[PDB]
């Protein structure tokens, strides 16, 4: 039924400065009782897309709801334009999320077990859980792209209002083949046998990066890589997503 | 030393709403390392006065700067205009702070000892403070009261904006020898041999309630129960309570 909804605001020793951080508690009995142990809940690190923010989850969605339905945590961190890197000109946004990820574990009741946490987001967030699950896979039991940008060439070169590429990559000018590609961190996953998480990618059809993610989900079974790929009519607005991370969430919790 | 701004909006099972609270968590080393367990902080139970509620004493005080130096968690909830009593007509505001020390102490990491354990409050937070500490001292070894309102009389008979005096108490026609005296709840701590709470009571020499404040220490003298009082220049203000909550800080966490 009910939970809480929490809204901190710490100095990061990583990226150097105050920033804000959302996270969605539901409601255990053991929290009331000073007298029990307390149960760890399940935790979801959820990573917003580009030009959004820790509150556009919470205003745009009604996660809340999802969340406390299955007693969820949910993690919302705000990573400004930084396609989720340790950016060349810029903050150590990459290196947050750990961060991000350490604090809340150190500081809130929620399980550092593999198989109760798992990761997940929208767009350049979808883009963002990609890289976590191929290079962070031991933190992460499954993950969950919504519209993912899978070919980081489309997000690099996106003209999209302020958004600067150079800050990110520096004056490199393709990221095939680096750390920013999703392709090659799966392919090094491949070559040395590291922990995939469980891959639910969900993309609507009339959405931009549908073809994005048809290219990507086809080299995943190409590479003998299991997935589950949920399509059906949707674009890229909050409308998929309100309805994307609802089934997410369903899908997440129950195994 | 940096920290945590926290604020919290939960359904209270105590008093069947939504209530916002908030929370400073000062940054220790072991939050951000997985492999170190969690030191928990020494906490300090801070209660709003009349007109106020749970984000008044970040406002109007600098209480984070001062919370932060001493490594000092603070815990500021909201009790409307209840002058923290299980209200006749109302909510059950006394229970609710209970269940706030609960539920912070178990999903935050504060320490659970007696002694790491502190309350304090102005004018009707004052009042609060007093009841607590006499009614709940195992749960604080120091409670501060600045400004405070002792003579339970004053409060229930104040014509302040919108405040209800039936709400509180109902049909009564005195306070004294009732749960609503801390007076009375002296005389009860006393004689059941229930540990008082070391005591540090602070009011300004222009306040109204100065004589009321020396009242309350005459009588506690008179009983032989220590306590150290600081007067001075002050009135009723957020000025004084922001320097006297300073001083109380410092005072509370060391020895
Ligand atoms: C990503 O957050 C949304 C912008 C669309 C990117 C298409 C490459
Ligand atoms: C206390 O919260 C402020 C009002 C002054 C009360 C004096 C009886």
């Amino acid at each position: 039924g009910p939970g809480a909804y929490i809204s901190l605001n710490y100095h990061s020793p990583t990226i150097g400065m105050h920033q804000n951080l959302t996270v969605i508690l539901p409601e255990d009995q053991s929290f009331f009782n000073s007298d029990t142990t307390v149960k760890p809940l399940k935790t979801l690190m959820l990573l917003h897309g580009l030009s959004s923010d820790e509150t556009t989850y919470m205003r745009y969605t009604s996660i809340e709801r999802y969340a406390n339905e299955h007693k969820l945590a949910v993690i919302m961190p705000n990573v400004d334009h930084s396609a989720y890197a340790n950016m060349a000109y810029g903050h150590s946004y990459y290196d947050y999320i750990l961060e991000v990820y350490d604090y809340v574990h150190q500081i809130f009741p929620l399980s550092k077990k593999r198989d109760d946490n798992f990761i997940a987001g929208h767009s350049m967030g979808g883009y963002g859980t990609i890289k976590f699950a191929l290079t962070q896979g031991d933190k992460f039991a499954k993950a969950v792209p919504l519209s993912a940008v899978f070919e980081a060439q489309n997000l690099m070169d996106l003209e999209w209002n302020d958004f600067s590429k150079e800050a990110i990559i520096g004056n490199l000018s393709s990221v095939k083949g680096t750390e920013h590609d999703p392709y090659y961190l799966l392919d090094k996953a491949v070559a040395e046998d590291k922990q995939i998480p469980k891959l639910l990618i969900m993309c609507g059809k009339q959405d931009f990066l549908y073809q994005d993610n048809l290219d990507f989900i086809d080299y995943l079974s190409r590479i003998n890589v299991p997935y589950q790929f949920e399509d059906g009519p949707g674009d890229h607005d909050y409308a998929y997503w309100d309805q994307a991370i609802k089934r997410a969430i369903t899908w997440m919790v129950n195994d």
